[PDB]
């Protein structure tokens, strides 16, 4: 823990299973997930939004700083959950990148803009563990 | 549950630092208290003295109530009642925590629990504090 493979312990990803868009994570250890050690190759990232755990290959996962090619506005308008998870995620991104900001989607919108624009002034940088 | 190499476990008196607000005294709980989800790695749920809402702070933001001269914020308590209500809440978990006794206003009982936490918990010192 963890293989060769990408990502490590803190990275926020977007993360793809079976049935669900691009799905916004934080990669954690086994040892969070009261589980048990991920295959070679695997992951274990927790959902933001409700922070579940699952075993995702790293191949499937991108890093959250690729944000405007994964952010899904469809899934965005659909599920109400798919919104907190966005915000949940991007509030650690903030905090981690040291970002300051004057309901959900009132507090989303200068998240949102900020994450498409590119992160900025700390860009991607910002977003490391 | 908290098994993410941080501070803090279950039942920790804490301060707790999250925007618009001065450190406010906390309680970690188990996110099954909360009705909500299980907080991120690197996170605690916290229930805060004083109104009893459950928030998920990162455990960077969090520090021992034990350390209170440091984190206790006069201006705040002279200004808002419910910290002052969060501090007597706060102070009387401790104190019973601690085994201490004290000798009725809101600021009548909470003065010499003050003196008490504001002078380093004496006798038992931060360690009483332990849940
Ligand atoms: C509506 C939120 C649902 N999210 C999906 C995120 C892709 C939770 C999925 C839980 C999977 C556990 C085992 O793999
Ligand atoms: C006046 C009392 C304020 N309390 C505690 C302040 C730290 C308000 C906390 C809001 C909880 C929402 C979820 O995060």
């Amino acid at each position: 823990e963890y293989d060769g493979k990408e990502f490590g312990i803190g990275d926020l990803v977007w993360g793809k299973i079976k049935g669900f868009s691009w799905w916004p994570a934080m990669v954690v250890s086994w040892k969070a997930t009261s589980k048990r050690q991920a295959m070679s190759g695997m992951r274990w990232v927790q959902w933001f939004g409700d922070g579940k755990f699952s075993e995702v290959s790293a191949d499937k996962l991108v890093a959250l700083g690729l944000f405007s090619q994964h952010f899904n506005l469809a899934t965005f308008n659909k599920l109400v959950s798919y919104r907190k998870a966005m915000y949940h995620a991007l509030e650690k991104a903030r905090v981690r990148a040291g970002k300051t900001f004057p309901s959900l989607e009132d507090q989303l919108k200068p998240m949102l803009e900020w994450a498409h624009g590119g992160f900025k002034p700390t860009g991607i940088e910002g977003l490391k563990p």
